[PDB]
C-alpha cells in the first residue's frame, strides 16, 4: 500500500478517532476512486485486460481495508461503542468490518477472480440458432412473442446458457465469502447482509408484511391465469395449477406489465401503455434522461452535472464492445463524477427504469459532503425506492397527458380499474419474487441448501411463493438461480421487497405534504417544492442516523408498514376478488405437481 495511504498513530480515545476518521476519509476517497474507475472501464468494455486491472484495484482496496481495519481495532476496540459522537460510532463500525480483507492473499486473488469470471459469464452469454443476447434480443422475445414454442426456446436457452457454467464458480465463491465474514464474527455472509437493517426481529417483520400482501397476489394470479387460459388453452394452462414460467412477459416472471393487452378489462378507455406513442414521436434515450431530470428540478432538486452528460453510457454500444447491460448508477467518490450505464430501449417501463437510476444519482448528489462511510442510503431499501417514488407520479394518466404521451384523460371508475390493474402487474406481481430470492441465498450461505439442492430449493420457493412452474424438466445440472443478474453479480435482493413497501409510504407522505387531497393513486407531486424539501431532508442524511428515525421524521412512523400500498390498491383489490368469485376461480395452485407438456415439434 502506498505510504501516503497507510494509517498513522492516534490516541486510544474519541478525540483521536475523530482525527482517525478524517485521516481515513482522506485516504479512502482515493482508494474508492481507483476501484470504481477500474470497475467502470470493465463494465463498459469487458476484456481480459480490463478484468485484470479491476482485480489489481480490488487487491489494493483489500490491503487498504486490512491496514485501517487492524489499526481501528488495535486503538479503539474497547471504546468505540461508547463514543459520544453517533456518526463517529457508525464510521468506526464500518471501518472495523474486514470482509474479504480477512482472507490471506492467495484466497483474495481467487475471490476477486471469481467475481470477474461470474460477471463475464452472465453478461456475455448468448442463445444461438445467428446468436441472441439477453438485452435487447431475449428481452424483446419474452415481452412480445405469444408463441408458446418461441417463448420456450428463449426461456430454456437463456437459463441453460447462463446458469450451467456458473454453478462450480458460485460454489467456490460461497465458501470464500463465508470464510471472510466469519472472521468478522458473523455466523455466515447472510447474517452480515441482514445486519444492515439493525433490527432484532427483521425476519419476523418481513413475514408479517408478506401475510398481509399475499391475498392481493393470490387474486391477481388467478385472474391472470384465466386470461392466459383463454389464449393458450387447456393443454398449456391448468386453472388449478402453477403458471408456466415463460408466459408472463419477462424472463424471470417477476413483473407482468408486458401482458397488459391480454388482461385489460375496459379496452375502450385511453390506452395506458404509451410505448407505441413514444416510438411514433421519435423518443430516444437522451430525451428520456432529460424528461426524468426535469421532474427532479421541478421539485427544486439538483440537475445532472456536466460530468454526468459527458461520462455516462446511455445506449448499448454499436462498435462491437461487450458490456454489462443491467442498469446501474456510479459514484466515483470524488464529489465531481457521477454516471449512469444503461442499455436504454425506447419503452414505457424503460422510462420508469430511467427514473429508478436517476433516483440513485440524486441521492449521491445530496449526500456528497458527508464522510465517505456515511455516503449510503439510510438502509439499502431507501436507495432502491427514491426513483420509483417519482415514477409513481409520472405514470398517472394526468401526468402522461401533460408530457404529450396521452391525448385524452378520463376520470371514472373503469379508467381507475385499468390504471390500478396495470400498476398491480408491475408492483403486486413482484412481491413474492422480491421476498423469495434472498430466502434462497440465505439458505445457501447458512449451509441449509448445499450445492446438491441449489435447483431443488430454488424451484420449491418459486412454486411456493410465485405459483409458477418451469416449462421443461430441470435437474441439479441446471442452476436457474444463476440466470438472474443479482446472483452472479453478488447484489443483495431483500432491499427490493423493502423498497416496494417503502415507496408507497413515501408516496403517501409526499402527496400529503404537496397538499394533494384526492385518491392516493391519482396523486402527481410534479412541481411541488414542499414535497421536494421533505424528500431532500431524507437524501441529505445518508446513513448518518438510524433508518427507523429517518422514516419517522418523513412519514410519521418508525417501521415498515403495508397500509399505504393497501390503500393505494384498495379499489382493484375489491374488484379482482369479486371477479374471481363470479368466475368460480380457485385461489392458489392446489395441483402443485403439475407441469405443461412439451410442444409436438420441440425444438
Ligand atoms: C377525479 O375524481 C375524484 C372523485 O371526485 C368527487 O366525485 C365526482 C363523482 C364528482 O362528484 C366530483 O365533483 C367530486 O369531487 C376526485 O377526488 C375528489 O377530490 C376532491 C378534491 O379535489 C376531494 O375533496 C376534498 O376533501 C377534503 C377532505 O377529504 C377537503 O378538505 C377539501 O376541501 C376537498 O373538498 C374528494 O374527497 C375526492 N374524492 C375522493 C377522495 O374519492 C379526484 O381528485 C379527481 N382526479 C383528478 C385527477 O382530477
Ligand atoms: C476497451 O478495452 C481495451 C483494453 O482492454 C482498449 O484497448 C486499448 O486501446 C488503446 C487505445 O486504442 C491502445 O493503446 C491499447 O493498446 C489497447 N489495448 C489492447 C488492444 O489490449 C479499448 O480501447 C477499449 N475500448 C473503448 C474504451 O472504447
Ligand atoms: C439433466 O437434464 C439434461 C438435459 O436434458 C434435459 O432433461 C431431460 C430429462 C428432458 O426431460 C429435457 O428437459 C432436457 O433434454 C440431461 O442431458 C442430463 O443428463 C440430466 N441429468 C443430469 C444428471 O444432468
Ligand atoms: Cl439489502
Ligand atoms: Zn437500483
Amino acid at each position: 500500500l502506498d505510504p501516503g495511504l497507510q494509517p498513522g498513530q492516534f490516541s486510544a480515545d474519541e478525540a483521536g478517532a475523530q482525527l482517525f476518521a478524517q485521516s481515513y476519509q482522506s485516504s479512502a476517497e482515493q482508494v474508492l476512486f481507483q476501484s470504481v474507475a477500474a470497475s467502470w472501464a470493465h463494465d463498459t468494455n469487458i476484456t481480459a485486460e480490463n478484468a485484470r486491472r479491476q482485480e489489481e484495484a480490488a487487491l489494493l482496496s483489500q490491503e487498504f481495508a486490512e491496514a485501517w481495519g487492524q489499526k481501528a481495532k488495535e486503538l479503539y476496540e474497547p471504546i468505540w461503542q461508547q463514543f459520544t459522537d453517533p456518526q463517529l460510532r457508525r464510521i468506526i463500525g464500518a471501518v472495523r468490518t474486514l470482509g474479504s480483507a480477512n482472507l490471506p492473499l492467495a484466497k483474495r486473488q481467487q475471490y476477486n477472480a471469481l467475481l470477474s469470471q461470474m460477471s463475464r459469464i452472465y453478461s456475455t452469454a448468448k442463445v444461438c440458432l445467428t446468436c441472441w443476447s439477453l438485452d435487447p434480443d431475449l428481452t424483446n422475445i419474452l415481452a412480445s412473442s405469444r408463441s408458446y414454442a418461441m417463448l420456450l426456446f428463449a426461456w430454456e436457452g437463456w437459463h441453460n446458457a447462463a446458469g450451467i457454467p456458473l454453478k462450480p464458480l458460485y460454489e467456490d465463491f460461497t465458501a470464500l465469502s463465508n470464510e471472510a465474514y466469519k472472521q468478522d464474527g458473523f455466523t455466515d455472509t447472510g447474517a452480515y447482509w441482514r445486519s444492515w437493517y439493525n433490527s432484532p426481529t427483521f425476519e419476523d417483520d418481513l413475514e408479517h408484511l408478506y401475510q398481509q400482501l399475499e391475498p392481493l397476489y393470490l387474486n391477481l394470479h388467478a385472474f391472470v391465469r384465466r386470461a392466459l387460459h383463454r389464449r393458450y388453452g387447456d393443454r398449456y394452462i391448468n386453472l388449478r395449477g402453477p403458471i408456466p414460467a415463460h408466459l408472463l412477459g419477462d424472463m424471470w416472471a417477476q413483473s407482468w406489465e408486458n401482458i397488459y393487452d391480454m388482461v385489460v378489462p375496459f379496452p375502450d378507455k385511453p390506452n395506458l401503455d404509451v410505448t407505441s406513442t413514444m416510438l411514433q414521436q421519435g423518443w430516444q434515450a437522451t430525451h428520456m434522461f432529460r424528461v426524468a431530470e426535469e421532474f427532479f428540478t421541478s421539485l427544486e432538486l439538483s440537475p445532472m452535472p456536466p460530468e454526468f452528460w459527458e461520462g455516462s453510457m446511455l445506449e448499448k454500444p454499436a462498435d462491437g464492445r461487450e458490456v454489462v447491460c443491467h442498469a446501474s448508477a456510479w459514484d466515483f467518490y470524488n464529489r465531481k463524477d457521477f454516471r449512469i450505464k444503461q442499455c436504454t430501449r425506447v419503452t414505457m417501463d424503460q422510462l420508469s427504469t430511467v427514473h429508478h437510476e436517476m433516483g440513485h444519482i440524486q441521492y449521491y448528489l445530496q449526500y456528497k459532503d458527508l464522510p465517505v462511510s456515511l455516503r449510503r442510503g439510510a438502509n439499502p431499501g431507501f436507495h432502491e425506492a427514491i426513483g420509483d417514488v417519482l415514477a409513481l407520479s409520472v405514470s398517472t394518466p394526468e401526468h402522461l397527458h401533460k408530457i404529450g404521451l396521452l391525448d385524452r384523460v378520463t376520470n371514472d371508475t373503469e379508467s381507475d380499474i385499468n390504471y390500478l390493474l396495470k400498476m398491480a402487474l408491475e408492483k403486486i406481481a413482484f412481491l413474492p419474487f422480491g421476498y423469495l430470492v434472498d430466502q434462497w441465498r440465505w439458505g445457501v450461505f447458512s449451509g441449509r441448501t448445499p450445492p446438491s439442492r441449489y435447483n431443488f430449493d430454488w424451484w420449491y420457493l418459486r412454486t411456493k411463493y410465485q405459483g409458477i412452474c418451469p416449462p421443461v424438466t430441470r435437474n441439479e445440472t441446471h442452476f436457474d438461480a444463476g440466470a438472474k443478474f443479482h446472483v452472479p453479480n453478488v447484489t443483495p435482493y431483500i432491499r427490493y421487497f423493502v423498497s416496494f413497501v417503502l415507496q408507497f409510504q413515501f408516496h403517501e407522505a409526499l402527496c400529503k405534504e404537496a397538499g394533494y387531497e384526492g385518491p392516493l393513486h391519482q396523486c402527481d407531486i410534479y412541481r411541488s417544492t414542499k414535497a421536494g424539501a421533505k424528500l431532500r431532508k431524507v437524501l441529505r442524511a445518508g446513513s448518518s442516523r438510524p433508518w427507523q428515525e429517518v422514516l419517522k421524521d418523513m412519514v410519521g412512523l418508525d417501521a415498515l408498514d403495508a397500509q399505504p400500498l393497501l390503500k393505494y390498491f384498495q379499489l382493484v383489490t375489491q374488484w379482482l376478488q369479486e371477479q374471481n368469485q363470479q368466475n368460480g376461480e380457485v385461489l392458489g395452485w392446489p395441483e402443485y405437481q403439475w407441469h405443461p407438456p412439451l410442444p409436438d415439434n420441440y425444438p
